[PDB]
Parts: C-alpha cells; sequence; structure tokens
C-alpha cells in the first residue's frame, strides 16, 4: 500500500486515454481517476480524455496527444495518464502486448519529460480486474490512486521545470 | 473483447506489411483487415499492401513503407498496420522473435509519430492462428479488429497532427 | 557481498528521489543511504530528496530533477540515487514495472550521462524488504551500500568529465 | 513455414557477419546462405563476409561493417545478415545474451534503415542447432532462407528508397 | 566452445570496466582477461582498468570511460571490457540488474560504435562463478576468451572505422 497525498493542481491540465477493452473494467477505472482529478482542484475543462481501441494504441495515442497540446483549455498537459486493461488469454499475445506497452509509456514518459502515470492493468483474471477499478464490494479502485499520482506529479514537474529543487 | 468503432477515414492512406510465413492464416487476416479498411470508407486505391518473408521483416518494413510515403494515392500514410503470425516451434526462436519484433512495432509507432497496428499473432498452436484469423467455424477473424483500428487511429493522428484536443 | 570504499565526495552534490509505497521499508533505506552520505563528506545541504508515490514515477522523477538542477546548493548533481520498493502481489503488475522502471533508470543513466544508483528493491516477501533494508535485527541495510556507491561514481563522473582516465 | 520467392538482386550488395561459436554449425549454415545469394544473382565479390568470436559481437559488427561500406565492390550494402548460433548453457548466460543480440540485431536494422536478416539461432540443444543448419540428414538448412530473404529484402530497401510503394 | 584468434592489438588501447560484487571470482576473471591481453601484445600502459560497486554501474562506468578518453596512453579506446559477476539471489534483484546491465551495455556498444565485450557472468551458484573464472581445478576462465575478443574487435573496429571491407 501506497501513502497519499492530495496537491492542488487546479492550475493543472491533465491527458487522459484509455483503451476501450474490458471497458466494464475501464470505466470504473477511468470514473475513479476523473473523480480524485476534480476532487484535487482540477477544472473539469482542463481535464482531456481520448479513447483508443487497444493498450498497444495507448503510448502512441498519449505521444500524440500531447504532441496537440503543445502545437497550441490550451497549453500542453502538466501530466498524462494512461489507461488500460491486458489480461491473460490462451496465447502470449498477453505478454507480449503488456511488455511492450509498459516500455512504450516509459518511453513517452521520459521522452517527453513528462509524467504519464501507469494505469494500465495487467491481470490474470476478470475478478482481478475488478477489484483493482473498485468493482467488487469494497474494492480499492486504483483509478483513484493515478488520478490522486497524475496531480501529484503535474504539479512536480512545473517546479522542476522551473528548476526548483 | 473490444468496443469497435466505425470512423471516417476514407481521407486515409493506409499501408500495410504482412509477412508471409503461414501464410493460410496471413490471408484471412489480411481478407478481414483490407473488407473493414473498404467499410470504412477507405478507397480501394489508398490501400497500400506489401509483404515480406517473416515477422523479423515486419519493423523494417514498415519504417521503409513509411519512409517512402514520405518522399512522395501519394501523401505520408496515415496509419500503417503489421501482419504477421508467429506460432511455437521446438527451440526458443519463437520468443526471442516475437519480443524483438514487438518492441520494433513499438518503436516504428513511437519514432514515426503514426501509428502502427499490432497485427501480429504470437500463438502456441496451429488452432489458435485459425481460430484469431477466423478460420474456424464461427470463430472471430481479428484482422476486421485491425483494419477498423486502423481508421480510427489514422482519424485521430490527424486531429492530433492539427494540434486538436 | 562487495568491497567497501569510502571517498571524499565533500564536493558532491547528490539527488536522491525515493517512491512512496511500502514507506516502513522505504524511510530505513533512506536513512541508511543519507547516513553513508554524510558518513562521506557530502554536505547536509548538497543532498537534496524528493519523493514520488511509486517506483514507476522514480526514472522520470530523476530525469527531471536532474534536468532541474542544470538550469540552476546549486550546480548538476554528481550522482543520482533511485530508491523504490517493489513486492510480487497477486498479479503481473510487479514483474512489468520492475522491468520498466530498471530500464527506465539504466537509461536516464545512459541518457544523462549521470549515475543512478539503483536502489530499487524487487522482492517477493514483505521480509526479504525487511531484510534487505536493515530492519530485521542484525541485518545490513542495503541503503548503506547505495550512499556509498553514490558518492563513490559521483567522484569517478566527475574525473571522467574531467578526460581523467 | 513460409513462401519462397526468388529476386534479381545481381545489383546487390550484402553483408554478412557470423559469430564463430559452434562452427560445426556456422559454416553450414553460412554456407547455405551464400549459396542461395549467388543462386539469386548475387556477383561473388558483391558478397562481403567477416566474422566475429560470438553472437554479441554480431550487432556491433554488423553496424559497423555498413557503417564502414558507406564511406566508400563499394557502396553501402543493400542488405545485411547476422549469423550466429545460442545454446543453452547451464546459466543464463544463454537467455541474457540471446535477447540482447536479439534487440540489438532489431535496433541496428531500425538505426540504419538497412534490413538485417536475422540469422540467429537461440536452441536448447545441439541436434536442435544441426537441424535448424540442415546437417541431420533430410532436415531444412535455414541458411538458405535466410539468404533468400537477404536479397528480396534487399531489392525491396531499394524501391523504398527510391521513393516506391 | 569457440574458435581461437590471436590478432596483434599492440597499437590498441583497451578499457576495463569491472563491478567489486563477488571480488574472489572478479579478480581471476580480470587476470585472466588483462593476461591474454599483454599476451597479444597490448601494451600494459594502454590497458586502463577502473572498477565499480556493482553491475549496475558497468554501462554508466563504460560509457563515461570512453567518454574521457575522448576529451584526451591517451587516444579514444579501440575497444572496451565490461566484467561483472551477477549470482542468484532469494529475490528477483538478480534477474532485472541482469537484463538491464545486458541490455546497458548493448547499448553503450551500439551508440558508442566501439566493441563492447560482455564479460559479465548471471549464474545461478557461486561454482558455476568460479568454473567460468577458471578457478575450480583444471577449469576453463572465460577472461581469456574476453581479452582475446577485445584485441580482435578493436583491430576490426579500426578496419570499419577506415572503411575498409
Ligand atoms: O488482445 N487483447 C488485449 C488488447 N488488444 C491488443 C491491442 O491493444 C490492439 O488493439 C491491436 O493489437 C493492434 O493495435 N488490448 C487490451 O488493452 N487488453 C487486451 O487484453
Ligand atoms: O521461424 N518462424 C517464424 C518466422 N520466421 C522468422 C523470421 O521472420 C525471419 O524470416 C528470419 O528469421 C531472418 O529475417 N516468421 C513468422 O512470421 N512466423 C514464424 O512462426
Ligand atoms: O503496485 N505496486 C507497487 C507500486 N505501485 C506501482 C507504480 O509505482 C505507480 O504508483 C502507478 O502504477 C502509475 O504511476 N510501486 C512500488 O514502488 N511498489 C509496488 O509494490
Ligand atoms: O557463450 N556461449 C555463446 C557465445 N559466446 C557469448 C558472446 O557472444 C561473446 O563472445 C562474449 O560474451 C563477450 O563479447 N556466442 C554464441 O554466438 N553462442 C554461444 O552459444
Ligand atoms: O546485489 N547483487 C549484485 C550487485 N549489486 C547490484 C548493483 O550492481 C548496485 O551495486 C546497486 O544496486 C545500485 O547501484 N552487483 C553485481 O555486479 N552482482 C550482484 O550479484
Amino acid at each position: 500500500g501506497p501513502t497519499p497525498q492530495q496537491h492542488d493542481g487546479s492550475a493543472l491540465r491533465i491527458g487522459i486515454v484509455h483503451a476501450r477493452w474490458n471497458e466494464t473494467i475501464i470505466e470504473p477505472l477511468l470514473a475513479g481517476t476523473k473523480a480524485k482529478l476534480l476532487a484535487c482542484g482540477v477544472k473539469e475543462s482542463n481535464i482531456v480524455v481520448q479513447s483508443v481501441p487497444g493498450s498497444w494504441e495507448l503510448p502512441i495515442a498519449v505521444q500524440r496527444l500531447y504532441s496537440a497540446s503543445q502545437l497550441q483549455s490550451t497549453g500542453p498537459f502538466d501530466a498524462l495518464i494512461a489507461i488500460g486493461v491486458l489480461i491473460k488469454g490462451e496465447t502470449m499475445h498477453f505478454e507480449y502486448i503488456a511488455d511492450s506497452v509498459s516500455h512504450g509509456l516509459m518511453r513517452v514518459q521520459l521522452d517527453t519529460g513528462v509524467p504519464v502515470i501507469f494505469g494500465v492493468l495487467t491481470v490474470l483474471t476478470d475478478d482481478q480486474a475488478k477489484a483493482r477499478a473498485g468493482v467488487i464490494e469494497g474494492s480499492h479502485n486504483h483509478g483513484e490512486d493515478w488520478g490522486l499520482a497524475a496531480v501529484e506529479m503535474g504539479v512536480r514537474r512545473r517546479d522542476w521545470a522551473a528548476g526548483k529543487t
């Protein structure tokens, strides 16, 4: 378990990209993460949320979303969140996508210099996904953690960008 | 399971590179993906389709195909699709190629800033390949998913390129 | 087991970023690493210590922390330390994060040309974490090793930067 | 199994780098790949063949070989082939080298924009190597596949370089 | 088993970086590699040897060592050797470090365009390390192989740098 921390992040602009596989799990997740964002003061209008078919699209989509925000409510995002739900199938498809999407996101992060919250679940059974999405009774929705983290990192990124230590 | 979406993508130019190992599986896949492309309004003439011997050639081939479209019916592709079929052999050849082709494609994607649909199957038995290719009675051809995704991502890439969020 | 070596590093400026998951393990670790830093003559004021929620944030945070020190007590850090504690859960989350955070740090290191001490534990049970953190009576705290290493590498980085061999 | 295709590639210049571990397997392989090259019209003088001690040297060697051809019978190679034979030992040495050599080659390929045929065997037993090298009576020599692929890709690379689609 | 080859490499300048974990294994290794270097005509004064605490430091240290030699007995090294000894512990620490150090070295190699001999042992038991270090009676020291390879690659690098094929 982690240690909770709520930051201002009211001057933050967050970008979220979620995949659409396993939507019944994606929604609960997205809901929780968006919730905590507002809960932290992020303005509803400063939260961009786009989707893609699968997790594989996550990294490319996040890279481009940010890319767009730069060409420009307005202003390059201060933090990004990638939400996806991978579940083991009968083949190794699961593992090859999980590993690449993982490194992919880690890259976009370091490449871009902008925090990309890892909101991707790499589960083995449906129930595990549900449990991590808060779907099950008294189960902790990790989305909340991700929104919370997005804000913290967004704030931190700014300070670093300001040369503050 | 995912949640498809049909987008316009009639102003899209899609590039497809498929390997030739396990052609009886490649064809059904390619067929389905090309089908859904047209089904989305992609003009037959705006769908380029080239092949390579194995999956290892997929990433290099995709990188160069796009590269070519840039030097130029005409205009850099808006989305790319890599189709390959890896099946476990007796050695670790399967895993070393799958992992590299996977990262390879993920890279070309991020490098190029152009979505590259992951149409590569990493299966353990022939039947699994067939099932994923729609070959087996009342099975689902994933190719359809890939064509569908190619369009969506192509459209999305354009908007991002336009700084739209 | 390694061979101990204490260097001057009194003219060193060290940056430390630690995650907050498993704080009861993080603290003992951080404590030991900071201890050995001072023990080597690093001035208390030349030791910057910031935190992040999870290990995933480690690489991005380290990259940016250093980045900031460059824009500028003052002067780009001579060495960095990433402290995190991953513990196997019920899913593959553990492994996908460990592998990416690992490569992520290795990258920031080579990218930046600045040593980033790998103070991340990839454990299977709570006790293992405690044992590596010196928590368990008469056990060895690896944090000490990391602080010690941070100094050595910091010193070495400088010489290399000076073209000395 | 793949689908055979013989291309011209008489105007091609191919570079081959093979390791020397397990030479009794390397030779049969190299022989077959060189054979099919000529068989496709590649001029004997346009086939450069150098060696290195182990597979680890493969990627660096291929990168530099091509690099050299650029500084310049003459003309940067149109395709490269890396031949190596890894066999599981008692330790994890096998896997750590196979994975790095694999990504290494995939990188040189994408980096360089030149196809690098993956002629590396990642086997578990001597016999498997022999079988893949055509050594074991009636077994298939994969080298033939690699030479064949080198030509196709070489030809294709040229067209892409010409902006042809 | 590999095929032996002794080259001149008397005009070579070799840089060696070894970790200090498991020194009783590192020393025998380093000894053997340095031995074969001299045995090949490398001048004692042209062999630089620095150390680092663990294997994780290997890639960064090698990258910087070379880096230094460039700013400049004198002259950028023609080949580099990384010596480290990883042994499975109770946790996954072993695997996460081995995989990153491996890719790290492979990268410095391709990045730098200078061969970096992989003198890192990824063993499961102390005895395996000893056996690979020639320690056990009548056991073959791999260090000899590495020194030998360093020379060959150094010589080859030069020729490639000279555009020779
Ligand atoms: O297939 N299983 C999954 C999946 N599809 C793979 C991929 O994201 C993509 O849609 C196409 O491969 C090519 O772009 N995506 C997930 O988020 N979870 C899964 O469990
Ligand atoms: O070997 N099995 C397979 C394969 N060949 C490997 C590779 O693509 C290539 O042709 C050469 O290795 C070197 O370029 N390619 C596949 O698409 N599926 C397989 O199941
Ligand atoms: O989940 N378990 C762990 C964890 N959280 C994962 C991650 O670091 C992050 O906080 C979010 O995934 C997205 O940024 N972080 C750890 O350091 N150890 C764990 O054992
Ligand atoms: O060790 N076994 C093998 C090997 N040597 C490892 C490596 O390529 C290298 O020579 C040195 O590690 C450092 O450069 N190389 C192979 O192609 N196959 C093997 O089965
Ligand atoms: O821990 N075991 C080992 C080790 N230490 C890990 C690492 O190299 C480093 O010193 C610190 O983690 C952070 O920089 N280094 C080795 O070469 N072999 C081991 O068997």
